[PDB]
């Protein structure tokens, strides 16, 4: 028999990914796991032929089962409302989810042995969640035409006096002017997840900031951690032989460089500048604060230019990985908040399957060129979409037999 | 005779780029360039005896003779209190400096083809600037204690045409709030050091902005770096097959992975200092990091390896064990220094002497001479054999004797 693995709420996408979804489903997860599977269509006819009611009703979904496995969506643009001839240009479902849900979004690359990495030290991935935007809260800016004042005012609703900063005093000349803010419940919320996240891997954390400039706005995030930690995590941090940290920005990319990785680190960046592989090995979840509550995602996108050549019955080497993780992922969670030991050691397998088979010189082609470089790439260095989707489940049936005795 | 080099500013550092730095001068400058040099020490000893006025004083010297060259130095922090017994804890002399000069930093990684790159297509360097900002350029941050407005106002001069925005309604609860600015001289001093970095290479340039989203704040960058190119640097850029182009920084990182390099790229980050670069702190060697201040003038430079002091390797050399430390980054502040000078001087000489180094320098590590740094780049550190590298005085001595040979061979 099958292992009975619970509540899993699915979302269909789009292109490429949709057609590798279905292929994961097919060959490495319905063979092997029995799921009550709450499962919404997100592809992008159907969210225009339901009013975008259908990532609303996913997402409510989500918060009521608390595990969410996501495929990649088109987020519609003007070429794209022409191409479906949509009746709106429909909000991304990735920021529908995100403002239905709350909850702070984890990076981590999946690591191979045989795989260039940035450190060749880094023997496990790092994690990495920014405290990022609400999707409607945003900055006031705006031009500064000409000399005069800009200053910055806070009016107490408790009717005490109104304070004022001084901004800057435009003596000669214009530019620019602006104001940002941060709401103490989306910093408390940021930590929570962050603590949660490393106590569901068994890492240790740390925060980076830049308090030594931004002393009131970045030491209140550095505060607000530290007061969780103290107050709700430090015992069982300690517990698990972890630690939390609070490091300066400058301080903190140094020391990663020089580690084996293994830890999961919260930043908080500087508000307004500028921040931005192979992205088929980039894994995401959104972790809620209650740490009950995960959407897992493969962080790239519908891969359309791969979806143009499958759409001509060209060959396609298309990197399953992300997509994979994301599978398994949710399925730990699950297994996590279930105590499902069966379907734990299954979401664990199929990952150690698939880092395997690359390990083993059997991958997509994204990643023969992180090995041999794109000019000499040769087609039998690797596999294509469907030959590698075949080569996993190969190897997973021998891995779970093995398992058994 | 040897090349008369005129004035150069040289300040000295501390622990192994001290050494490095006296024997790049004994090997590869004074048997070659005769200097009017203005030396300052700027040893953590020397700064804390003079109460850090050498670094004051170094600051002022460079603005006067236009051309800097700077070791590596210690920023105190509360370990280095303790060791040395500092009577304070003296601010970092880079601060101090860009403090008094001002400028656009440009950090440039040094590529030798045999030296592995992040983007394996690169043949020619990227280089990224970010403007220096003084300590007075401060954003206006506050903790917000309850609920309440908080807005921001901008009075014209003559208390005419007021706008007032509201920022938030804090209506659940307190936070943090801050108002931040940037004028407009200093938005053009950036674009204009930028587009004659873009022309003294002869490479395009680029600038990444996040306009989609601060329509406003970013819109003015992109409008002055446009404005100043369409009418003061278009036609040159287009005399030299050189563009200027505004891009995304999501368009701007999927070009530069299909880039064959060699563009300048404008960045414009407040932070934007090499130490908290996770890309430049991660990928190969720190040591063929570059870094030069170039100041809005364009006749002040301040030239310096973007790496530290590489205390490290100094504890091992303090304990009579071998080292195997990096100076390129060391030498090409030297290069870039006196390459500077011989413009401003149109010094033909000293200008051949600043290249035929930098050549030299790259030459070596292309035949397969190279520090532990550059071989672990190549084979993995644990890989890495005793013959695959020089020590840090065996790969000076060798640069030493190739340029002897490039300087002998230029002659006849
Ligand atoms: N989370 C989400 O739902 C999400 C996120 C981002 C974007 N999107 C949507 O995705 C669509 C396409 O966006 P995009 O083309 O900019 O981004 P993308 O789908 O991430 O693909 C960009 C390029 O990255 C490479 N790549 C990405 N994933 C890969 C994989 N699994 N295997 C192999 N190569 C992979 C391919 O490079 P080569 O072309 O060199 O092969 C691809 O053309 C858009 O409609 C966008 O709205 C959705
Ligand atoms: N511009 C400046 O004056 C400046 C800049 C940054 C830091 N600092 C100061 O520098 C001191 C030391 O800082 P740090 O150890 O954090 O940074 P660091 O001097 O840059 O050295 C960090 C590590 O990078 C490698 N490395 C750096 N430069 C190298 C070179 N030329 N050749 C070979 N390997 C090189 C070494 O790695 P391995 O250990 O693996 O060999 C070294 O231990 C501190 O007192 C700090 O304040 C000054
Ligand atoms: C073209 C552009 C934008 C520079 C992107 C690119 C190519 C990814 C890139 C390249 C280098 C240069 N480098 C290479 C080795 N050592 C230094 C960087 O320092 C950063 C830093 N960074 C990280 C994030 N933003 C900037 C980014």
């Amino acid at each position: 028999k099958k292992i009975s693995g619970g509540s899993v709420v699915e979302m269909q996408g789009d292109e490429m990914t949709r057609i590798i979804w279905e292929l994961i489903k097919e060959k490495l997860i319905f063979p092997y796991v029995e799921l009550d599977l709450h499962s919404y269509d997100l592809g992008i006819e159907n969210r225009d032929a339901t009013n975008d009611q259908v990532t609303k009703d996913a997402a409510e979904a989500i918060k009521k089962h608390n595990v969410g496995v996501k495929c990649a969506t088109i987020t519609p643009d003007e070429k794209r409302v022409e191409e479906f001839k949509l009746k709106q240009m429909w909000k991304s479902p990735n920021g529908t989810i995100r403002n239905i849900l709350g909850g702070t979004v984890f990076r981590e690359a999946i690591i191979c042995k045989n795989i260039p990495r940035l450190v060749s030290g880094w023997v496990k991935p790092i994690i990495i969640g920014h405290h990022a935007y609400g999707d409607q809260y945003r900055a006031t800016d705006f031009v500064v035409p000409g000399p005069g004042k800009v200053e910055i005012t806070y009016t107490p609703s408790d009717g005490t006096q109104k304070v004022t900063y001084l901004v800057h005093n435009f003596e000669e000349g214009g530019g620019v002017a602006m104001g940002m803010y941060n709401q103490d419940k989306s910093i408390e919320d940021f930590a929570h997840s962050s603590f949660q996240m490393a106590l569901s891997k068994g890492w240790p954390l740390y925060l980076s900031t830049k308090n030594t400039i931004l002393k009131k706005y970045d030491g209140r995030f550095k505060d607000i951690f530290q007061e969780i930690y103290d107050k709700q995590y430090k015992s069982q941090f300690e517990a698990q032989k972890i630690w939390y940290e609070h490091r300066l920005i400058d301080d903190m990319v140094a020391q990663a460089m020089k580690s084996e990785g293994g830890f999961i680190w919260a930043c908080k960046n500087y508000d307004g500048d500028v921040q931005s592989g192979s992205l088929g090995m980039m894994t995401s979840v959104l972790v809620c604060p209650d740490g009950k509550t995960v959407e897992a995602e493969a962080a790239h996108g519908t891969v359309t230019r791969h979806y143009r050549m499958y759409q001509k019955g060209q060959e396609t080497s298309t990197n399953p990985i992300a997509s994979i993780f994301a599978w398994t992922r949710g399925l730990a969670h699950r297994a996590k908040l279930d105590n499902n030991k069966e379907l734990a050691f299954f979401a664990n397998a199929l990952e150690e399957v698939s880092i395997e088979t690359i390990e083993a010189g059997f991958m997509t082609k994204d990643l023969a060129a992180c090995i041999k470089g794109l000019p000499n790439v040769q087609r039998s260095d690797y596999l294509n979409t469907f030959e590698f989707m075949d080569k996993l489940g190969e190897n997973l049936k021998i891995k779970l037999a093995q398992a058994k005795l």
